[PDB]
């Protein structure tokens, strides 16, 4: 083999035994030892992994910089690249990059996790362009996804390249005469003509040809070499479709296949090309021919527009796309709609043939010959009288897989509207790229009317047909986009020859932004506040300018040590069944295997969970699909992986309860029915003018924490001590499980908790089913060994929010007013209690929203099933009973024929009302939040305006709603409202801050060194926290129920407080000496310098039998109004607008409240829209990474975001007056549902039918095909009895 | 601990002041970021000093300890201290001394 | 002294706000401490002797 | 202390001393040591940031 040679951060690697397998992100962080590039999901949707690349196009003659995702980049095709990763652009220990900078002190880093990836893809924009427009920067994230941040403060303070939360003047400029110079050596390199070379791993051979004879004759010799351009099909390939392909052959140095010609008939671009390439080359021939000429072009323009992200569209090549031939690819489509050439080539042959629907013959298949290469593809000019259009649906508009997309062409006669040719061509309608060549055939020599609009509809009804058991579902969604996309096709070239009726117009016009703007209003600290006193101040997270730099260390991030083993869990592939066996056999002929680990090598208990109802590893019977049978440990990652793949288990499968339904049919719960009763039911019902009574359903949520599950165990040796380092919030239970798995006591386990990328509830339990299995590991072979999730497993194995089904009956009189509320909730549990009771408790403490109901009833159930168990998700049950009870309320006020905003104010609660559960609502300030947003968000403005859009357009509409929330403060099992901290001053006046909480991004220990300065009167300079750990904070209560700020905030002031008593007589002594001096003397004198403090919340203790006692210490208050916009012919939306107010009483941080404000929003807007899993009807997960599991993007967030915290608002009864702000902003998410279901109400009284109080029913969430499909029109119509009863 | 036995001593100490077992007590390691400002293991009075200051820790926690005692006297150290955690009181303390 | 077991420091650096670990054979884990936090120019609350 | 597993990464440090009671230090020639298999640097009072 051939030395590969490239360049990271401007220092030269030789890798002398390069193994074509080898990843680019795993050889920097397991290599070069440069962690800053993350792993996030290894399937190039996340962005964590994103690098820079830069190299000398022989072509251009020039050096080019783009941006490529580590993940799937073969470290084989960067021989002669120059890598930059986040380390190399600057770091807190020499100077940050303005980029670093700036994300850091615009808060646009929260856990940190994705902070590198993004930095990286915008420090690669301002090399290409050292001003871009706000466009340009919104567009660089296409690729980039963040589950903290909720976007916003990214983009705005990225938007400064183009009281307040930042001050852009301090912003040091960015002068690029400063960067990194290109590696002298490589452009020496560019004067030595390529030769071919040859790299080989363990598995794999790969060839860099360097020209066309080389590749023609390699092809000859070797016809089943897999050739590799840019990896991003090949790399899905071999890591999840456990591909092995032995030889490959990159092509991507030969001229003749990055080649890009103007012809008379269009342009030709080699094979290699980039889609990046393409893009440019084509935006550019946009901008300078007629119009006329680029109709074909505009329709790839449109498809690149929405294809994948910058890091795939870099390296991702034309020819890469064509040959795959997915059913889904969004640009075969377009080819074959517009006939698109293509010229193939082998040793001695060459041949170019239009592509059309014979070339792609059946499933991945094309019509090249085995010995055949894609050379180049020439994309035409579109001629006179020739209209094209394309079009793409997918679940969310940016880097997704589309549902149905096309591309469709018609040539009519000279000057006429009389069809000469027509093609119709679709993705997602079938296992292949397919024309609708029966319907179109019939429209030869028919002119553009309204009869062929009809014809047309009614054949592609008929011949794109689907069957029920479709692959990918979603029938009746599929089929009406494929005729609403030929009526926009229809009703643009009625445009284009060419007027439309106006409220036809908009259905014409592609996708358009607005530009962005938002307003964060909060309240400055009082005049008189010392500069040191950082309470109430917007005091960036300590750790982001660590994180935007890649410094942050995360668990995976810790170094190996020479002996450390890695661990590959082995998972149940059923529902439900017996184990019959076992059999390792070929696992053990895996190189570097080390074992196969089993519920018989446990010492101590097979017996874990929250409820001590699981087994740590599957003993006789598996119960759901991800259940962990065992595990393999081996020398490296890798081959764990390959190892756990060949384990081969026999089942005998069990009759098995996947679905609630499943559940209530056959009694299968955990434990008996919870209830909440207040008032006379019976007799409210009797007083109500009406009684509506519905079903609803809200589907479950996947945490994607950008950082998966991960644990590192190091076994000691000695008395069966183990030190564990671990990305958890329940370092507590993490202890207690691993010591009841080895059978020794809790003290001889340490877990430490340095920070987790993300935790959101789903790292408060569920993070011991590795932290067990990687401790057993440790132990038995008594070596360090480490696992960390792919993405994939972790969204199969750890469980997520609980779908919810409700059953409910409403009865309120004709004012709107509520008078009696019956409510049966069921959650889908999974196979195991783990937190679903309490869950379903605070469910219920939530059904009233912020409602006075009389006459009430709750229900809930836990439904037991062969699912994984369901875990805490931020909200914890909350959003699923908010969401229930703004269903019905949004009924009444329709029912009623009153405005919502109306019914929702005159049923609100009042100061000092009870709830249903008999608590007193104190300091109530709903009402302020709602007269404020109503007010600053221009509501009664906007709401005339929303009508008058509704009235001028017909298949586009907005919807406009405001809704309040309440959330109550305290975990509602009492004990787990405790909290301790332990603090150290040094001799050197030093504080060192241990609490039991835990960093997951929520900036935490932000706020507790800002409570440990102000309570001591010192510079946050002078305290530090470092970490969580089990042998400094003992017993604590998992970080959690959003109360840690509360909770450690008073443990750490009462230390404080006893440091303070300690110094006292010191500083009495000498009054005008400094911190350092008492502290001294007091060591000096022998007094001690630690101590412990501790917080008990008070008055707590609710009982489901009496309904009566507090079951929380206080309620944080928001309110949220949302507008959008519905495309009613495709079931995507705009958020056009949100306004927040919040009540955090005098909040700690501003920075970091507001922070968490947008954060939790977006992940509600993303459970209530866009956010969906599916599951086969046998219990079988197929929405396994960002690919098919859509979070908000940097695009989904509301284009005009304003966010304010409630002014003159002291909470009396947390830390310094603040409030609690983890969870209850969530819930406000759901304001966007409401406005789709206003908009969706518009469309129904445009095209359905006119019952002004009809009630449809929309569950959560509200998805494009949810959407479409209620969007009933003459398209959902056409995609019977004998005799009827009159 | 040099090998002159000091956490032994302390196991001892502790094991006699709490009324338990030693098997039920241990000690790992020595480290800043548990106790701060140590004077250096010295002048042969370890074990005077830190058998005072560990002595004074246990004190603090049978004083925490004895309502829950009180309230179950044939109780189990076990229930004692769960019944503790429970009712959100504490099990971590210091201990100090100066001769 | 002549102790069996010779002087020995193992130092692991985090990478984060000059943060050490360190694990030494001493009798003055305090000392050890301040004297490295001196050296390295950072507040003796960076630095963590076992 | 030199029982505990050594990190994949982790560099072995060699004290250079006097062979001299009290004198003057004229120079520090490390050129040779440069040239032994696996050298990664010598540090001196220089290097020492605080
Ligand atoms: C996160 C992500 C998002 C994506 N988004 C989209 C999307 O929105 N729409 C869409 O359609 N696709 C999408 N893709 C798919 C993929 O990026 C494209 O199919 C890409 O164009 C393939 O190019 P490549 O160079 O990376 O292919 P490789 O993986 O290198 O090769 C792909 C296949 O093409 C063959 N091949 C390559 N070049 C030639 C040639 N010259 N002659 C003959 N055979 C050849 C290879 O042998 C192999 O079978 C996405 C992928 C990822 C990872
Ligand atoms: N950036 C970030 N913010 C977050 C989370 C997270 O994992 N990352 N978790 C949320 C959840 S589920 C909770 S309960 C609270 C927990 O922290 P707190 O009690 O300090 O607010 O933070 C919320 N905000
Ligand atoms: O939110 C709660 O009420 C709660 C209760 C017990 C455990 C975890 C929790 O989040
Ligand atoms: O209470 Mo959050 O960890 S769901
Ligand atoms: O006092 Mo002993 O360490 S000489
Ligand atoms: S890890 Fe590469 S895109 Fe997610
Ligand atoms: S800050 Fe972006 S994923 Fe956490
Ligand atoms: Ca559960």
């Amino acid at each position: 083999a051939d030395e590969l040679v490239f360049f990271v951060n401007g220092k030269k690697v030789v890798e002398k035994n390069a193994d074509p397998e080898t990843t680019l992100l795993a050889y920097l962080r397991r290599k070069l030892g440069l962690r800053g590039t993350k792993l996030g999901c290894g399937e190039g949707g996340c962005g964590a992994c994103t690098v820079m690349l830069s190299k000398y196009d022989r072509l251009q003659d020039k050096i080019i910089h783009f941006s490529a995702n580590a993940c799937l980049a073969p470290i084989c095709t960067l021989h002669h690249v120059a890598v930059t990763t986040v380390e190399g652009i600057g770091s807190t220990k020499t100077r940050l990059h303005p980029v670093q900078e700036r994300i850091a002190k615009s808060h646009g880093s929260q856990c940190g996790f994705c902070t590198p990836g993004i930095v990286m893809s915008m420090y690669t924009l301002l090399r290409n362009q050292p001003e871009p427009t706000v466009e340009e920067i919104e567009d660089a994230f296409q690729g980039n996804l963040c589950r903290c941040t909720g976007y916003r403060p990214i983009l705005q303070g990225f938007r400064t390249f183009a009281p307040s939360l930042f001050n852009p003047e301090e912003f040091m400029p960015l002068d690029p005469t400063q960067e990194p110079i290109f590696p002298p050596e490589l452009l020496r390199l560019k004067d030595v003509p390529p030769k071919q070379l040859r790299f080989e791993g363990e598995r794999v051979t790969w060839i860099q040809a360097s020209t066309l004879k080389e590749l023609l004759d390699l092809k000859a010799q070797h016809p089943e070499a897999k050739l590799v351009v840019g990896n991003t099909e090949i790399g899905i390939e071999m890591k999840f479709k456990n591909q092995l392909f032995p030889m490959i052959i990159c092509p991507a140095w030969i001229p003749e296949l990055n080649a890009v010609e103007h012809g008379p008939e269009g342009i030709s671009f080699g094979a290699a090309c980039a889609l990046s390439s393409v893009e440019k080359t084509l935006l550019e021939a946009v901008a300078k021919l007629p119009t006329q000429k680029t109709e074909v072009f505009r329709g790839v323009l449109e498809q690149l527009r929405w294809f994948a992200g910058k890091q795939v569209k870099s390296v991702a090549s034309l020819g890469g796309n064509i040959i795959t031939a997915s059913p889904i690819s969004d640009l075969n489509p377009v080819f074959m709609a517009s006939g698109t050439k293509l010229t193939i080539v082998s040793r001695g042959t060459r041949r170019t043939v239009p592509m059309d629907h014979t070339f792609f013959p059946s499933y991945r298949k094309t019509l090249l010959g085995p010995e055949e290469i894609l050379l180049s593809i020439e994309i035409p000019y579109s001629r006179e009288d020739e209209f094209f259009s394309a079009f793409k649906q997918a679940s969310r508009r940016e880097d997704d897989i589309a549902k149905v997309t096309c591309g469709m062409r018609v040539l009519f006669q000279p000057g006429s509207m009389q069809v000469k040719e027509l093609a119709l061509c679709y993705g997602g309608m079938a296992d292949r790229t397919i024309s609708a060549l029966k319907t179109t055939q019939k429209q030869l020599s028919k002119f553009w009317n309204e009869k062929l609009l009809q014809d047309v509809c009614a054949g592609l009804a008929e011949e794109l047909s689907l069957s029920p058991d479709a692959p990918g579902g979603m029938i009746e969604f599929r089929r009406t986009l494929t005729l609403s996309f030929f009526f926009k096709f229809y009703l643009t070239v009625l445009k284009k020859l060419g007027k439309l009726d106006p409220t036809y117009t908009s259905a014409t016009l592609l996708f358009q932004k607005d530009p962005p703007a938002n307003i964060q209003l909060f309240q400055e600290v009082p005049n008189g506040q010392s500069k040191e006193d950082t309470v109430g101040r917007p005091l960036p997270h300590l750790a982001a300018a660590m994180q935007a730099s890649g410094e942050a260390v995360y668990c995976d991030d810790i170094p190996r040590y020479e002996n450390e083993l890695f661990l590959r869990l082995v998972t149940s592939t059923r529902a439900h069944a017996k184990i019959k066996s076992i059999d390792v056999s070929e696992a053990q002929k895996v190189p570097g295997f080390v074992c196969f680990l089993s519920a018989d090598d446990i010492p101590g208990s097979n017996e874990t969970g929250l409820f001590n109802d699981e087994t740590v590893f599957a003993k006789d019977t598996v119960t759901c699909v991800g259940h962990i049978i065992g595990a393999v440990v081996a020398d490296t990652p890798e081959h764990a992986e390959r190892a756990a793949h060949v384990v081969k288990v026999t089942y005998e499968d069990l009759p098995a309860i996947i679905t609630i339904e499943d559940a209530i049919k056959n009694n299968s719960f955990y434990g008996s029915e919870l209830k909440i009763e207040k008032g006379d039911l019976k007799k409210g019902f009797s007083e109500a003018d009406n009684v509506v009574s519905g079903e609803l359903y809200i589907g479950g949520q996947d945490h994607f924490y950008l950082e998966t599950h991960c644990t590192i165990a190091i076994p000691k040796g000695e008395e069966g001590e183990m030190e564990l380092f671990v990305s958890t919030q329940n370092a507590m239970k993490t202890q207690s499980f691993v010591a009841k798995m080895l059978g020794v006591p809790v003290n001889r386990i340490l877990v430490r908790v340095k920070r987790m990328g993300g935790g959101f509830g789903g790292k408060e339990t569920r993070s011991t089913l590795v932290s067990v299995a990687v401790a057993l590991a440790a132990y038995k072979t008594g070596h360090p060994v480490r696992c960390m999730l792919d993405r994939n497993e972790d969204m199969l194995i750890t469980g997520g929010r609980h779908p919810f089904l409700a059953r409910y009956k409403v009865g309120f009189m004709k004012t709107g007013t509520i008078v009696a509320l019956e409510v049966d909730h069921y959650s889908n549990a999974g196979n195991s209690r783990d937190l679903s009771h309490s869950i379903m408790e605070r469910a219920l403490f939530h059904m009233d929203n912020c409602y006075k109901i009389p006459n009430i009833r709750g229900t809930g159930r836990l439904c037991k099933t062969n699912l994984s168990s369901n875990t805490a998700f931020r909200g914890f049950g909350g959003p699923q009973a908010l969401f229930i009870a703004e269903n019905w309320m949004s009924e009444v006020a329709v029912t009623c024929g009153l405005p919502a905003e109306e019914v929702r104010w005159k049923n609100m609660y009042k100061e000092g009302d009870l709830t249903h559960f008999n608590q007193r609502l104190e300091g109530f300030s709903v009402p302020r939040c709602w007269d404020e947003c109503l007010k600053s968000s221009q509501y009664y403005a906007r709401k005339s305006e929303v009508d008058k859009f509704n009235k001028e357009n017909c298949w586009k509409k907005r919807g406009l709603c405001i809704i309040p929330t309440k959330f109550g403060i305290s975990f509602t099992v009492p004990f787990l409202n405790q909290a301790g901290a332990l603090i150290h001053v040094y001799t050197d006046g030093s504080v060192l801050v241990s609490h039991g909480g835990t960093e997951m991004g929520q900036g935490l220990h932000t706020k507790m060194v800002q409570v440990a300065s102000k309570a001591l009167k010192i510079p946050i300079s002078k305290i530090y926290i470092s970490e969580t750990s089990t042998n400094t904070v003992p017993n604590s209560s998992p970080t959690a129920a959003s109360v840690s700020t509360d909770i450690y905030g008073q443990a750490v002031y009462e230390a404080c407080q006893t440091i303070l008593k300690r110094l006292e007589p010191f500083k009495k002594k000498n009054p005008d000496g400094s911190w350092e001096d008492w502290v001294m003397a007091a060591y000096q004198d022998r007094v001690s310098l630690s101590t412990t403090g501790f917080y008990r919340t008070p008055n707590l203790g609710y009982s489901f039998e009496t309904n009566s006692g507090n079951a929380f210490h206080y309620f944080t208050y928001g309110v949220a109004c949302s507008e959008v916009e519905i495309d009613c012919l495709t079931g995507d939306h705009k958020n056009l607008r949100t306004d927040i107010v919040m009540d955090v009483g005098s909040s700690l941080n501003p920075a970091i409240d507001i922070g968490q404000v947008e954060g939790a929003f977006v992940q509600g807007l993303g459970l209530f829209t866009l956010e969906e899993l599916h599951y086969s009807p046998e219990g079988s997960l197929h929405t396994r990474g960002p690919s098919t599991y859509k979070i908000p993007a940097f695009g989904s967030i509301p284009t005009e975001f304003r966010v304010s915290l409630l002014r003159d608002c002291p909470n009396k009864k947390a830390i310094y007056a603040s409030k609690a702000v983890g969870e209850p902003p969530l819930f406000l998410g759901a304001s966007v549902f409401f406005a789709i279901k206003d908009a969706i109400r518009a469309a129904r009284a445009q095209h359905t039918n006119n019952n002004t109080k009809e009630l449809f029913r929309l569950d959560s969430p509200a998805t494009p095909e949810k959407i479409r499909n209620a969007c009933v029109d003459k398209f959902t119509t056409l995609c019977k009895p004998w005799s009827l009863r009159v």
